[PDB]
């Protein structure tokens, strides 16, 4: 069984993400997730907040996940791209997702809440069987403490802690 | 038993996938897929078809796959990357493969048709044991909407 | 279990990969490997070796491996993005890790040997038990 657990931390997500169970019926690889706030990206790098914090489990164990870019993400109107190519999210991570979106134009563009720019891909590829979201208030097992925490974006170091 | 399942659906597309049944010997990752068609890259986006409908199963089941630029796309002559920096295709997907490329220079770049600037990998990145060519003039079931 | 082997083929490669085992207690899906070299990469494409080959194990058995920035490789003071977004190694390669990364900014930039800019993942993106640091072109 492969589960996802989305939280919502802010009140924008708290409009886009309601407690409830959603099924994956089509078997689709990926799960959308919402802006929350309309943004405005400036040209060159912009650090965007999803205003949610997320667990992935696969066989009763936390794991690890990707975001990737919808290939709606990048229009003629907007030249957007993931500055990672793909966000590669440690089973330890229980920090808010953070985005890295590159603008490659030479003018601002404008993102409503409601859209989905990326999608979340369990570790391995698993397609989703439920995706869990969650009460803003309650403490959830799987975003207890670890190693890494809040730790992203170098918090490991220049070497990466892994060093060698 | 991880096998790829390419129909061509056009006669460009003919021109590069006859019928046939490849091995993967050297166990390698990524199928390499065709252009088909000469194509202009103006500066900015661009969207390429590829004129192939493709199934990837995995222990008897149609699973997913991704695509994913081949080392060489990018060379100093052509700036060239995926914008979604991989393609993600769902097992239910039985449309034609597309493809949105940035040319990132100042400057139009021209593809050839025989030139393969992206490579198919199975959800899981399973090695492709077989890559079965369909033949162009049947409706497989595997594409069934 | 999921191990990693590195094997250093320059002089630079081995003053950053002295013989050794890294266990992954954190359980981070990505390998960190370091320039080796100080680099000025130039507005569009830069070719950047890594000094290093590389095997990838799972279950006992060689498999490939993936190559993917790690998030704080691109900032506002260094626009840098893999150029094919992931490198795809087959496990049949046996040669040198080579890097294609974009400066998209106006002016050159520089990286430090001691810097990782990318991370390995395994085929599957298995979790790394081990990373073994071999000797200098020791076999796998
Ligand atoms: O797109 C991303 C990528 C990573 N992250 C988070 C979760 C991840 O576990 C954490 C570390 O990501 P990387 O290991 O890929 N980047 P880096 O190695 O530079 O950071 P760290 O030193 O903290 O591991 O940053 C995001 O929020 N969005
Ligand atoms: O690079 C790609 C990516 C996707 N596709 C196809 C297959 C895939 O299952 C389908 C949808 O892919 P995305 O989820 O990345 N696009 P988006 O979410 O914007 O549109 P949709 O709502 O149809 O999923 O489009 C391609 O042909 N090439
Ligand atoms: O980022 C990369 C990508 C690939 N490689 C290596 C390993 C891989 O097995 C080999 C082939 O890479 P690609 O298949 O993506 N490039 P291409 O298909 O253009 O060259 P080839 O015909 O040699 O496979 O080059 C790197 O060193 N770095
Ligand atoms: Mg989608
Ligand atoms: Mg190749
Ligand atoms: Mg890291």
């Amino acid at each position: 069984a492969t589960n996802f657990f989305i939280q919502p931390i802010t009140e924008e997500a708290e409009a886009y993400y309601p407690p409830s169970v959603i099924t994956n019926k089509r078997k689709d690889l990926g799960v959308d997730v919402y802006c929350c706030s309309d943004l405005v990206l400036q040209p060159g790098l912009n650090i965007v907040r999803l205003h949610i914090k997320v667990a992935c489990e696969h066989m009763g164990k936390k794991c690890g996940f990707k975001i990737m870019a919808r290939s709606s993400m990048c229009t003629h109107e907007r030249l957007l791209i993931l500055a990672n190519g793909i966000g590669l999210i440690d089973p330890g991570y229980v920090g808010e997702l953070m985005l890295k979106i590159i603008n490659l134009g030479d003018t601002p563009v404008q993102i409503w809440a409601k859209e989905c720019l990326v999608q979340l891909v369990a570790q391995g590829d698993h397609v989703p069987d439920h995706i869990n979201i969650l009460k803003r208030n309650q403490i959830f097992p799987l975003f207890a403490p670890t190693p890494r925490g809040e730790g992203r974006f170098g918090s490991t170091g220049e070497a990466g802690i892994m060093r060698t």
